[PDB]
């Protein structure tokens, strides 16, 4: 077992905005 340093001292996790409709793009690179 190894040690991965000290734990995080943050009092709050980060805030995000999830919009999956903006990430749907038609870029196809199929395997050839
Ligand atoms: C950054 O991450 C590395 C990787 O875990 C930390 O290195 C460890 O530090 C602890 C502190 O006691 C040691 O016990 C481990 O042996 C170290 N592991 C390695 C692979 O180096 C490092 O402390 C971290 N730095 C900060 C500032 O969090």
């Amino acid at each position: 077992d190894v040690d991965l340093g000290p734990d995080s001292s943050a009092q709050s996790c980060q805030e995000v905005d999830i919009q999956p409709q903006y990430f749907q793009k038609d870029w196809t690179k199929p395997i050839d």
